[PDB]
């Protein structure tokens, strides 16, 4: 009767005609916070933020519908460019914002670049223009998609593979992410969550080419809280046990992500850079390159503090910007985020959800029937 298309092009509001988007997985807080579910005070407080919640849920439903398409489309033989462009075009169509006029991408659309990270690369790879890389049968790809509505950013990610030998690695990381999500809640201490994530993940091992490898958490990667128009707040959620005693609090939003690896369990920056973000705390700089000054205005007027990638500049007709972009990075105005890799020959996997720590309940807003 009324369904999404292939690829997704139907405005999400057409599929939810009352303008209300579905809640994600709602979980009661445990023990001394269980009173929150039925507390009239906390229910009224939660209801004050109905528009915030509904925007978050719109972004999460777009995320689900686009990743459903991706899960059916992405296979060996597809190019990274066509996958990324397919995801991006679907997100923008569903939210109704082409993101070409100044300010339009800041209303709704991509929350950050599409991560398409293969094998020993765990994160922060996105093809730049002219990229010709095609997925192979023995690849393990992490697809990290961000959707925002009015600056409410849903960050959720999953891994795909086509050779069954990798399945235990994917299962390990999915299980570890789900254990971290289960531990999350008001007053939970992030370093203790990390220990639970680690215990679950390290209970897995995977045989690759005749040798058995323990699955190791990537110890220098972590989840984080999410702020308006800003993917990273000040709080971290480690994926190993640490003595970070920071607590989750009412009103927080967290990206609970875990990464597992058959290699060292540690990543370094390596490879072509595609991902960038304007720092809200950028210092004052006497910019002399005309092209750094013009590029900064393009960035502020189109992306604000949302992360962007090179192709997001290319599609705005920017052609001579790499000098200026590197200058804004060197001057501390824009941060760069190079691809992150474990050792050559290793395989890494990622699963991630966004959770809302509401006054009443925990909402795993990006949960779907897929993961
Ligand atoms: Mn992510
Ligand atoms: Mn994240």
């Amino acid at each position: 009767p009324t369904q999404q298309s292939d690829p997704p092009r139907v405005l999400i509001s057409h599929l939810f005609p009352d303008g209300k988007y579905p809640a994600g997985e709602e979980v009661e807080y445990v023990n001394e916070n269980r009173y929150r579910t039925t507390s009239e005070e906390k229910r009224y407080l939660d209801n004050m933020q109905s528009e915030f919640l509904n925007d978050y849920r719109q972004a999460a439903e777009v995320h689900r519908q686009v990743r459903k398409w991706a899960q059916g489309f992405v296979k060996p033989g597809k190019s990274l460019i066509e996958i990324s462009e397919g995801i991006e075009d679907s997100v923008r169509a569903l939210v109704g914002h082409p993101g070409l006029e100044e300010g339009d991408a800041l209303k709704a659309g991509m929350g950050f670049p599409v991560g398409l990270s293969i094998n020993h690369c765990a994160a922060h790879y996105n093809p730049n223009s002219g990229n010709k890389i095609v997925l192979q049968q023995d690849d393990v790809i992490k697809i990290d998609i961000g959707v925002h509505v009015n600056g409410r950013i849903v960050d959720s990610a999953f891994t795909m593979a086509w050779n069954d030998q990798f399945n235990p690695l994917l299962e390990a990381v999915r299980a570890a992410t789900n254990a971290g999500i289960r531990e999350a809640g008001i007053d939970a201490r992030v370093g203790e969550i990390g220990g639970v994530i680690q215990e679950v993940m390290e209970s897995y091992e995977v045989e690759i080419n005749g040798k058995t490898y323990p699955v190791k958490p990537i110890r220098n990667l972590n989840g984080h809280n999410i702020l308006p128009y800003s993917i990273h707040g000040t709080k971290s959620v480690p994926i190993v046990k640490t003595h970070d005693q920071t607590k989750m609090e009412e009103g927080d939003v967290f990206a609970i992500e875990t990464f597992g690896s058959t290699g060292k369990g540690y990543v370094i920056e390596s490879g072509e850079v595609s991902h960038y973000a304007l720092r809200g705390d950028a210092p004052k700089v006497d910019l002399r390159l005309s092209s750094a000054k013009s590029l900064l205005n393009v960035i502020k007027r189109h992306f604000g503090t949302l992360p962007f990638c090179r192709r997001f500049l290319d599609r705005l007709g920017q052609e001579k910007y790499l000098l200026g972009l590197n200058n804004l990075v060197s001057n501390g105005i824009v941060e760069d985020y190079p691809p992150l890799v474990d050792e050559k020959g290793s395989y890494t996997a990622q699963f991630e959800h966004t959770i809302l720590i509401r006054p009443t309940v925990k909402e795993v807003i990006s949960r779907g029937d897929d993961y």
